[PDB]
């Protein structure tokens, strides 16, 4: 049972903005539409009816850890961009951890979308999806918000095929455990194959290490969702990157686009482009298609 007296009254006042009454929300616990480490995602509907995705946090059973997760993710309510996933609200209730309510994404996550063989997205489709991610990440960087887990699996597609940068703030979790590894300095599960080299070394995350991840994500798009470095063990990813080695050019990636990737992986964080700069580069490349 989550007691709001246990919640920092500081937290109560930010949460209050977005709370959803339990009678305003219907959840179908028999309809799992996603699986994370903190809980499952269910089909819900929010009241004037709205189809939505209900993220459970019930795996987080400690009130203090629940309170810290809310504290860190609540700023989410303050963001608004067509390429960034929005928060519909938070449903506190009678027993168990809070439910987080997000818009329903009709086409699921981006990686599964492009791996689907009937979809068979063209090079131009894929580059366009990449442009959309660049714009959402441009917005988040302007807010000084570091994502720390950008990857194709962590972006969603709505009914209009608009890409939403997702898996951040209150929607943060690990939604595919295969790509998180404890073989890093922290000892905790991390997406080591999407991480900038200095992140693996110093354990720090910046907008510049997001740029690095965006490069890997571009690579994923052009390979239609192939796993990065299938041949590099999680034990070797750091030294591999130290030796100057990088993901290879995808068969159907335009030479100009590969150049952008290499840039995102420059060893000197300050030498890598900004997202504002990436939106320009990639737009011009898309336009020449
Ligand atoms: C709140 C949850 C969510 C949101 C909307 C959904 N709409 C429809 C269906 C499921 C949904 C799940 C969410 N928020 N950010 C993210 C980022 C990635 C993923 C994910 C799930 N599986 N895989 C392979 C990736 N989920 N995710």
């Amino acid at each position: 049972h989550i007691d709001l007296s246990a919640l920092n009254p500081e937290l109560v006042q930010a949460v209050q903005h977005v709370v959803i009454g339990p009678s305003s929300l219907i959840v179908h616990f028999n309809e799992v539409i996603g699986r994370g480490h903190f809980g499952c995602v269910y089909h819900g509907t929010l009241l004037k009816k709205i189809h939505c995705a209900v993220k459970s946090l019930n795996r987080i059973t400690d009130i203090g850890e629940v309170s810290q997760f809310l504290t860190e993710g609540i700023i989410m309510k303050d963001f608004s961009h067509p390429n960034v996933l929005s928060l519909l609200g938070i449903c506190l209730r009678s027993e168990g951890s809070p439910l987080v309510v997000l818009p329903y994404m009709k086409h699921g996550d981006l990686r599964n979308f492009i791996r689907n063989e009937t979809h068979n997205p063209t090079v131009k489709d894929l580059i366009g999806f990449g442009l959309q991610v660049a714009k959402g990440m441009k917005y988040l960087a302007s807010k000084k918000f570091v994502h720390r887990d950008l990857a194709a699996r962590n972006c969603m597609l709505d009914e209009k095929f608009t890409v939403k940068v997702a898996d951040f703030g209150l929607a943060r979790d690990m939604y595919d455990k295969e790509y998180y590894s404890v073989h890093n300095k922290t000892g905790a599960k991390l997406p080591v194959k999407w991480m900038a080299l200095e992140s693996l070394q110093t354990q720090k995350f910046t907008t510049k290490s997001d740029v690095w991840s965006f490069g890997v994500l571009l690579w994923e798009l052009m390979t239609r969702g192939a796993p990065p470095y299938p041949d590099v063990n999680t034990f070797d990813i750091t030294v591999y990157l130290l030796q100057g080695r990088r993901l290879l050019q995808p068969e159907y990636c335009p030479d100009p686009l590969y150049e952008v990737m290499l840039k995102c992986w420059h060893p000197k964080a300050e030498m890598r482009p900004s997202f504002s700069e990436l939106v320009s580069r990639i737009s011009a490349i898309f336009s020449t298609f």
